[PDB]
């Protein structure tokens, strides 16, 4: 059931969302050529635990081995931090974070371009973040989630990219994943009219090539079937009386934290 968060819970969600975003702001200086994804994960975990006094919702979830998910280039999601995996110039890397604090979850991720960027890499990431932004600008009471999914897809496909169908955004609160499902493409099964108090994520996964994906034998790593690049950005938001409030905004975001549609 889609729950409406109380003002009190929403504040707890702001706290958790801020922490999740700060993990990403903290890790920035470390995302450099030569660094291992394994070390990046250890830095985030130490920060979450020793500094934020929070916990990673990913650790142990369905047996997931690390504190954050780190996906590089062709890897679509659930990449596993590994000490032998080194970042290099041109890489596009997603670091996905979910922390629990005072019982509530903050879920967010962003792409990082390592060293000297590649134009195609920058473009994929830019378009992906823009697809998230256009969706955020649509969130307000009364709108149907299907309209947002359709808009994300239209935009992405127009750029010659594709949207991954296997994964979606989700309601969030005392639980990591709660109703409703937030598809990033058009579907007849989607009929969710938004209302104030609802909290959920928007996190499109976009492939530069075809939408098809495959999972590696490690049981976790998901890559694009055609080995094209894939990018993802995610934000946790709360629907307000006249729009929405992004709970995981970072200083590098270029969209307002509070979006209002009132005159
Ligand atoms: O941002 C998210 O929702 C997210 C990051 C990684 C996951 C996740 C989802 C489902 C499973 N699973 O084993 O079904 C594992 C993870 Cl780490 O979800
Ligand atoms: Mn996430
Ligand atoms: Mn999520
Ligand atoms: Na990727």
């Amino acid at each position: 059931a889609i729950s409406i968060k109380t003002p009190e819970d929403i504040e707890k969600m702001r706290v958790a969302g801020r922490l999740a975003a700060e993990v990403l702001e903290m890790i920035e200086p470390y995302v450099k050529p030569g660094v291992s994804t394994g070390e990046l994960d250890r830095i985030c975990n130490d920060y979450i635990v020793n500094e934020q006094h929070a916990v990673s919702a990913c650790l142990g979830y369905h047996g997931y081995p690390k504190s954050v998910c780190i996906s590089i280039n062709e890897v679509v999601c659930h990449g596993i931090p590994d000490d032998a995996k080194l970042l290099k110039d041109g890489d596009i890397v997603n670091i996905d974070v979910t922390v629990i604090k005072d019982g509530f979850h903050g879920d967010t991720s962003k792409m990082f371009i390592v060293g000297k960027p590649t134009i195609m890499g920058e473009r994929l990431c830019r378009i992906t973040q823009e697809s998230l932004y256009l969706a955020l600008r649509m969130v307000k009471p009364g709108i149907n989630l299907r309209e947002i999914g359709a808009a994300i897809q239209k935009f992405v496909e127009a750029e010659g990219f594709s949207v991954v169908r296997e994964y979606c955004g989700h309601g969030i609160g005392r639980g990591f994943h709660e109703e409703p499902q937030v598809l990033h493409y058009d579907s007849r099964e989607t009929n969710v009219v938004l209302k104030p108090g609802m909290t959920f994520t928007i996190e499109p996964m976009v492939n530069a090539g075809k939408k098809e994906i495959r999972t590696m034998k490690d049981g976790w790593t998901v890559k694009t079937k055609d080995r094209s690049l894939s990018a993802q950005y995610e934000h946790t938001i709360v629907v307000t009386d006249n729009g929405c409030e992004i709970l995981t905004l970072r200083k590098d975001d270029t969209i307002p934290a509070i979006i209002s549609h009132d005159e």
